[PDB]
């Protein structure tokens, strides 16, 4: 049922790598007559490889056509015009939003961002967007069961766009727990109920914003870094949280902690943790240099 739309591998025109995963690579390319107002511009493809994964691609293509918010990173179509099979999204130069923060972190300025560790009103400006994008395919009732930093992309003018890679589980590596098994559990990320019972709802969705939260304010640090993935897991389903981010204010942590609530239904909706973030990200500096 492909109502997912097509691109003539004529108009797609490789420049170089990007990134590279276990089953794909991602190239940046020239598209033309993509967009009408653009007769040439600039799209992430992402090639192929397995008759499980054209099977596989057709799914996935479906998804993502299908949830196209604001802050969901576009996805133009695909070449399914012989071999190799691509997917073409927009192009985020900033790359992900894990080592976007991270070279923003204390110690530069550019086109986008300012000199030096990112502001309060920036920060929460980041947060923000994750958080509706969070809202959107929260009304749409899907779970993303992976929502870290490595899975945002950042766009020019500070954009940031949720995604879901890749590429995390292969650069990312010491960000998943290895079950046997074979599949890998970003633990770290990960309420109690999913560690424990293994269900994973909106309401899984919500801690993992908090821990997204989290990594926004301590500049893309791991959580739990100073713990083992067996050590993680204690902490998790033992009730402890993490510590308060030295960049997060009293205000702001205090909606991390209620995303962190450890029976589900008692965390707050993703709707009301955008508004309160949103808030705060359009504040006056008035408001928020006393914060
Ligand atoms: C089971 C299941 C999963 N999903 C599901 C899948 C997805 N797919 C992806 O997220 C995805 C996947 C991927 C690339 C991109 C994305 C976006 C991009 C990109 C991109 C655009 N500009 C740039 C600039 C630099 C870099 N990358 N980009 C860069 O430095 N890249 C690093 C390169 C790594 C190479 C590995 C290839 C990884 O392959 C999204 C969602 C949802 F819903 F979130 F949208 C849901 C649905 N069902």
């Amino acid at each position: 049922d492909a109502c997912v739309h097509h691109i003539k591998r004529r108009d797609i025109v490789l420049k170089w790598e990007l990134g590279e995963g276990a089953f794909g690579k991602v190239f940046l390319a020239e598209c033309h007559n993509l967009l009408p107002e653009q007769d040439k511009m600039l799209v992430a493809v992402k090639a192929l490889k397995s008759e499980s994964a054209r099977q596989d691609f057709q799914r996935e293509a479906e998804l993502l056509t299908m949830l196209q918010h604001q802050h969901i990173v576009r996805f133009f179509g695909v070449c399914t015009e012989g071999r190799p099979l691509l997917m073409v999204f927009e192009y985020m130069r900033h790359g992900d939003l894990n080592r976007f923060l991270r070279s923003h972190g204390p110690d530069a300025g550019g086109e986008d961002v300012a000199p030096g560790p990112l502001g309060l009103g920036q920060l929460l400006a980041v947060a923000s967007q994750v958080a509706a994008g969070m809202v959107y395919l929260a009304g749409l009732h899907f779970v993303h069961r992976d929502l870290a930093t490595r899975n945002c992309l950042v766009g020019q003018g500070l954009v940031v766009k949720i995604g879901d890679f890749g590429m995390s589980r292969d650069i990312y590596s010491t960000d998943y727990y290895r079950v046997g098994g074979r599949t890998m559990l970003p633990i770290r990320w990960m309420p109690p109920e999913s560690i424990l019972y293994r269900k994973f709802t909106t309401e899984s969705d919500v801690w993992s914003f908090g821990v997204v939260l989290w990594e926004i304010f301590t500049y893309g640090k791991q959580p739990w870094y100073q713990l083992s993935n067996t050590e993680a897991i204690d902490c998790i389903t033992q009730g402890r949280e993490l510590e308060r981010p030295r960049a997060c204010p009293p205000e702001v942590y205090a909606i991390m902690r209620g995303c962190w609530q450890r029976e589900p239904q008692q965390r707050h909706s993703i709707k009301d943790v955008h508004a309160r973030l949103q808030a705060l990200a359009q504040a006056p500096p008035v408001y928020l240099d006393v914060l």
